């Protein structure tokens, strides 16, 4: 069975965790402690072939850590969750495209900028300037929501497809 890694990254309030656990348990966590490290995996099928996915939420255990940097070089699916109803998460994606570029030091990662928190009318981030941020690095732009399994499929799917080519 093939196996791909999903280097998840974003902010501490975008919905990257609830997106992961939701895909597995499917219960929308409304109180997950960000101070917990672990690797969630799934064994679903894309379109006929199964494929295990080692998703890493990467939280942070006190200072030092030294584990997120070694993961930017191991996994290749960069699902950079970006909460459009936060705005600060968007500015986080800005510098987040330099550390991943640091590790691979090649500017050629299967990058994917997602837009979590799209299940609402309050849109602080328009759907235009964001299109220019992703198109800048030649990466797809999506919008998911862990509070209703909406878009979660378009994110994990576009990630396994980009890695398939690379
Ligand atoms: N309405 C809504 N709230 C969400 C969604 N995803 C996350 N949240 C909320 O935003 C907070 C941050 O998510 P959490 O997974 O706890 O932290 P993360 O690690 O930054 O994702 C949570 O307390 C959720 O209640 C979503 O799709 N819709
Ligand atoms: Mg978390």
């Amino acid at each position: 069975m093939t196996e791909y890694k999903l280097v998840v990254v974003g902010a501490g309030g975008v919905g990257k965790s609830a997106l992961t656990i939701q895909l597995i348990q499917n219960h929308f966590v409304d109180e997950y402690d960000p101070t917990i490290e672990d690797s969630y995996r799934k064994q679903v099928v894309i379109d006929g072939e199964t494929c295990l996915l080692d998703i890493l939420d990467t939280a942070g255990q006190e200072e030092y850590s030294a584990m997120r940097d070694q993961y930017m070089r191991t996994g290749e699916g960069f699902l950079c969750v970006f909460a459009i109803n936060n705005t600060k998460s968007f500015e986080d994606i800005h510098q987040y495209r330099e550390q991943i570029k640091r590790v691979k030091d090649s500017d050629d990662v299967p990058m994917v900028l997602v837009g979590n928190k799209c299940d609402l009318a309050a849109r602080t981030v328009e759907s235009r300037q964001a299109q220019d941020l992703a198109r800048s690095y030649g990466i797809p732009y999506i919008e998911t929501s862990a509070k209703t399994r909406q878009g979660v499929e378009d994110a994990f799917y576009t990630l396994v497809r980009e890695i398939r080519q690379h």
